[PDB]
């Protein structure tokens, strides 16, 4: 067992498209080191195990330059286990993950929001390490959303089989132990 502490990093990028602004040339800003639009970037912290790892990871909203309106809440445990995939560089890990995310909106009086969503997954990837100083995380994140009971039941027939309703993340980041 060890504590460990860093950050994650999830890209979250469906659809693959580009654009361009203004084809004239004419306005040309000064910003050249960090320029995204959708991803999702929190802190690390949890305790490491002989036979597995825990590690939380807290967040609160992508940043962007047309963010209207942005707060709330975001904490996650997720437990996996790792173990050397190769060599002693990469940890391939495995695991599930559940928190709560709390979200908030302008109403005032009559409150539409519960602030009250369960969160559940799973985990799985691979953390590069390079010496006694930190580490590095990278591979795939599944979570799921506030799903209990439903509202108006349709019901229809089982044609034979489908993958259930999963949401597709990535994980890149680094680990820090203590």
């Amino acid at each position: 067992a060890d504590n460990f502490v860093g950050l994650t990093w999830g890209e979250t990028s469906n659809n693959i498209q580009k654009s361009k602004s203004l084809n004239r040339n004419l306005n040309s800003p000064n910003l050249d080191k960090v320029i995204d639009n959708t991803g999702t970037w929190g802190i690390r912290a949890g305790q490491q195990f002989e036979q597995g790892r825990y590690y939380a990871t807290y967040e609160n909203i992508s940043d962007t330059s047309s963010g209207n309106k942005l707060r709330q809440q975001n904490l996650l445990g997720s437990y996996d286990a790792f173990l050397p995939i190769g060599d002693n560089n990469t940890k391939l890990f495995g695991g599930a993950t559940l928190g709560l995310v709390k979200l908030e909106q302008d109403g005032k009086g009559f409150k539409r929001d519960s602030d009250v969503g369960y969160a559940a997954g799973l985990q799985a990837g691979i953390l590069q390490e390079l010496s006694k100083n930190a580490s590095i995380e990278g591979g795939y994140r599944y979570l799921r959303t506030n799903a209990s009971t439903e509202m108006t039941p349709h019901g229809g027939n089982k044609l034979g089989s489908l993958d259930l309703h999963s949401s597709s993340q990535f994980y890149l980041g680094a680990n820090y132990k203590f």
